[PDB]
C-alpha cells in the first residue's frame, strides 16, 4: 500500500512493474463539454481508451499513469469505467493545467488554498469517490513562468512536502521552463527526483536536457520532432548514461478535442533502440526502475 | 413568438414587460467545479437564485436577462428549475466569457467555427434541450483586446448578422474595451442598437460613456464605484437626456464563486433617483421600453 490506483486497493511502489509515466484516457476542456456537449462522444471515447489499454496491456504493460487535471477533463469516474473494463492499474493526479492566467475563482485566493485542493485529492479522495490522487502534474509553456503559473507550481511543492507524492510537469522544449519548474520546486524543498520536467524529448538541445536530469529530476521524452530526431536524441541520452533519468511516454490522448497510439514505443520506439544495440536493462530502467524510484 | 424563454414557450418582445437585462442565478467557473465539488452547493444556490427571483418579482419584474455563458457555469437544467420554481420569464444566452484566451479546445479553429456554437444554441437549443438562446454575450477586460477576444467578438457579429439576436458585452470601464467591442461589432454590420456595453456604470467619465450612447449603443449601468457616484452619473445621464440609452442592471450573482442583491435598485438606485425628481416615465424607458427595442 502506497500508490493509490483508481478502482482498486493501493499498491507497493516496488509492485508497479512496467509503467507508461504519461498517459491520456481522454483530455477536454471542461468549459467547453459542459456548454457544448454536441460536440462529444463519451461512448467513442470510451471504446477507444479501452481499446488503447488493452494493446498496452499486450505488449506488458502493468501500470499506467494519466496525469489528465483540472484543464484537461479528469473524470475519475470515466477512469474507473475503463478500469473496470481492462483491469490495469491506473494513477490519476491532482493539479491545474494552465499555462497564463487562473480561472476566475482563484481570484484572491492564496497559494496554500491551492495546495488544499491537492491535498483534498490526495488524502480524501477525488470528485467525491474514494478514488485517490497519486501525484501532481503542473504546466507552463510559452508564455513562460507567469504570476499564476508560479503560483500553481509553488502549491504543487506544498502538496508534495505534505503528502510525499511526486510532481510531473509539461513544459515548453524551446524555452526554459522546464530549468524553472525545476528550480522553484527544488528551492521550494522539493526532492530533485521527486519531479519529472515533461516535453523535453520535443528538442534536440541534449545539453539542456542533460543540465535538467543533471540536477537529479528526471526528463520526459514523451510524446512518442520526429521520431527519428527523438529517438536519435534517446539514443543519444542513453549512449551518453542518462538512462536513470530518462522517462518515455507517448503522451498519448485516446481522445481529445483539440482542432499514433499507446503502443508506439513498442512498434517503434524501442524496436530502433534495440536495432541500435539498446539492451534489456536499459529497457527495464526506463520503464520499471525510474517509475518505482519516480513513486518511491 | 421572438425571444425564448426557459422552460416556457417564446414570447413576443412587446410583451417582455419590467425587464432586469444583467442578472445572474449563478456563477461558477467550469473546470473547477467539475474538478472540487466540494467546494459547492447546489442546493444552496437553488434557493438563493429562488429567493432572488422571488423578491424581484415582487417589485414588478416581468423577465429576467441572464448572461451566464461558456466561462460564467452556465446550466440550463439548474435554470429551468428556478423557472419551475418561481414562474418568471427567464432569457438564456449563449456566448464566450474570457479576457485573454479561448480553451485549448479552440486551437487552430476558425470564427466561423466559433459563430457554428452560437448559432446552435439559437437555433437548435442549449446543452441538449429545446431551450434556446435569446443574445449573445462576450467579454473584454484588462488585456484589452487579444486575438482571441476579438475571435469571441467577430463570432457574435456573424451570429446576430444570422439570427439577429441582440449582444450584450462586460467590458472593463477604465479602458476603451467597450468602445472597442462597439466598433469591431458596428464594422461587421451589426445594428449599433442591437448591442449593449456593459460596465459603463463603473467609470464616473461621462464623455466616454456618452460618446458609446452617442453611437448607437446601449449602455450598460450595471453592477448596482458607489452606489451614489453610479447613482450620480446615472443621475447626469438621465439629466443630460440619455434615459433611452440607459440599462440598469445589478449585475447581482445570486452565488458566486470568486474569493448587495437583485433588488438593490428598488431599496436604492430607483428611490434615490425618484427623490432627484426623475419621474415614472424615465423608469418605465429604461426598465420596459429600452429592453422592448433592443429584443425587438
Ligand atoms: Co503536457
Ligand atoms: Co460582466
Ligand atoms: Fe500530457
Ligand atoms: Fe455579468
Amino acid at each position: 500500500m502506497r500508490i493509490p490506483l483508481v478502482g482498486k486497493d493501493s499498491i507497493e511502489s516496488k509492485d508497479i512493474g512496467f509503467t507508461l509515466i504519461h498517459e491520456h484516457l481522454r483530455a477536454f476542456s471542461e468549459a467547453v463539454r459542459q456548454q457544448w456537449p454536441h460536440l462529444y462522444n463519451e461512448d467513442e471515447e470510451f471504446r477507444n481508451a479501452v481499446n488503447e489499454v488493452k494493446r498496452a496491456m499486450q505488449f506488458g504493460v502493468k501500470t499506467i499513469v494519466d496525469p489528465t487535471v483540472m484543464g484537461c477533463g479528469r473524470d475519475i469516474r470515466f477512469m474507473e469505467k475503463v478500469v473496470k473494463a481492462t483491469g490495469i492499474n491506473l494513477v490519476a493526479g491532482t493539479g491545474i493545467f494552465i499555462f497564463i492566467d487562473l480561472p476566475f475563482y482563484f481570484l484572491n485566493r492564496s497559494i496554500d488554498e491551492i495546495a488544499d485542493l491537492f491535498i483534498h485529492d490526495i488524502k480524501e479522495g477525488i470528485q467525491g469517490t474514494l478514488n485517490k490522487a497519486g501525484f501532481v502534474k503542473i504546466a507552463a509553456d510559452e508564455p513562460g513562468i507567469t504570476k499564476d503559473v508560479e503560483k500553481v507550481i509553488r502549491a504543487a511543492a506544498i502538496a508534495n512536502k505534505e503528502t510525499k507524492v511526486p510532481i510531473i510537469t509539461h513544459s515548453n522544449a524551446h524555452n526554459n521552463t522546464g530549468l524553472e519548474q525545476q528550480r522553484i520546486l527544488t528551492e521550494e524543498g522539493v526532492d530533485p527526483g521527486k519531479i519529472l520536467i515533461g516535453h523535453l524529448g520535443d528538442t534536440d538541445n541534449i545539453d539542456y536536457i542533460k543540465k535538467i536530469a543533471d540536477k537529479g529530476s528526471f526528463i520526459g521524452l514523451d510524446r512518442y520532432l520526429p521520431v527519428d530526431k527523438r529517438n536519435e536524441t534517446t539514443l543519444r541520452l542513453i549512449k551518453d548514461g542518462y538512462s536513470d533519468k530518462i522517462m518515455i511516454s507517448h503522451d498519448y490522448c485516446c481522445t481529445i478535442d483539440w482542432g499514433l497510439s499507446i503502443t508506439l514505443i513498442f512498434e517503434d520506439t524501442i524496436p530502433f533502440l534495440k536495432r541500435n544495440g539498446v539492451n534489456e536493462e536499459v529497457i527495464a530502467t526506463i520503464f520499471k526502475e525510474n517509475p518505482k524510484k519516480f513513486f518511491s
